[PDB]
């Protein structure tokens, strides 16, 4: 009898690509700026993926998302000519955004519906200060907020998907992790979770290959929460 | 300026005199036996204080405080002449009721208006599964539910408090502490934190003596949440 739902939160449930567009040109309508803020995520992203390979790798301590997230921003500025008139407060302003993630439009009505059958809880490897804000700023509901954290670690580490377990107090086959990436459920279901599947075609914007095809190992796909929680039986 | 208000939850939040007393007679009204809950709930927390106290000190392994609980209701029902017609499966259910304590009647509104001005989270030392239960059943709304289990500890230890600062994300004038129990407000003021006090004269039950004296390293003192919520402007 399934008891909780864990849901990753950054693409699964959130759109970080369309929030650091529109948001950074706002950034840069403000001081005066023209940049391809297309080109500026992707090397956030990949600057914020190079320097986590390290923390995991041995090539650099421990430290928040949010940390690594802004010493990113100041490895990918020093490549632009309007980035030396931010200081380090307007890098600081910039690098909040990842506490402001927009939810996608089905998120906040499937996670409501969920939560009135479910135990439901986050589960992903933001920070909890990030993903706490994005969760009340955007109004998703949860009964609890657990990020990798919490045990100093990411997925697929077992001990994130164990936390999971310890804080909700139920077995593996009673809990289902919801995600849009296929490393995370591959994971959990090692581990004896439920999964459940939500493709997120969007999540890296246009032009950009999006593995989203069914697995037999899926115990639900679904293209959206809400249509998850129809398959369910989480109705309203 | 105050950002995060972090609520302890067994006796400043939920009345757990009153629910096990009550739920504990109903209890025991279809299985034949009548007893006087109101010392057996005290016999039970010496009981679970007593085991507590003995994994702080180093004289028993680390385990959640849903286990000491119901190690201590074994202890107990081993001094009852009707204990022993209580199997196993009786006894987690009788144990189960520390997952759905009610809430004093100003915690829910309290807390609703709170949260719509600051950030608000558990810091308790109960469990994470029965606190986020507690919540769930009670409607009490958190951006989140953080307890000394996190970090495998109880309060008064510094790292419970530094995990409320590390999982919003703030520092410590910044955040304000509130319990009825002032071991809990006298750690976290001399930590940094700002601290309320929420007078619960009936914690105990009818008849038992409950410290509520005003202190002079109190920011704030009041009988209800919804009282420290009009102290802090937090209007509906
Ligand atoms: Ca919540």
């Amino acid at each position: 009898g399934l008891k909780a739902l864990f849901f990753d939160v950054q693409g699964t449930l959130v759109d970080f690509y369309s929030t650091i567009t529109r948001e950074g040109e706002a950034f840069s309508a403000v001081r005066g700026f023209q940049a391809d803020w297309t080109t500026v995520t992707e090397q956030w992203r990949a600057e914020y993926r190079s320097r986590l390979d390290q923390v995991i790798k041995g090539e650099r301590p421990w430290t928040t998302t949010d940390r690594i997230y802004r010493e990113a921003l100041d490895g990918i500025l020093a490549n632009h000519p309007w980035g030396a008139s931010l200081n380090s407060a307007d890098r600081d302003e910039l690098n909040s955004l990842w506490s402001k993630l927009i939810p996608w439009d089905d998120t906040a009505p499937g996670l409501a519906r969920l939560r009135s059958k479910y135990i439901t809880s986050t589960l992903s490897n933001g920070s909890m200060a990030s993903v706490l804000r994005i969760s009340k700023l955007g109004a998703l509901p949860f009964d609890a907020i657990l990020t990798a954290e919490l045990v100093r670690s990411s997925k697929p580490d077992p001990k994130v998907y164990q936390l999971a377990l310890d804080s909700v107090g139920i077995e593996a086959h009673q809990a289902m992790m919801v995600a849009c990436h296929k490393y995370d459920l591959q994971a959990a279901k090692r581990l004896g979770f439920k999964v459940a599947f939500i493709a997120r075609p969007f999540e890296f914007g246009p032009n950009k290959k999006v593995d989203t095809k069914p697995e037999q190992y899926f115990d639900y796909y679904a293209n959206s929460v809400v249509e998850l929680a129809g398959m369910l039986g989480a109705l309203e």
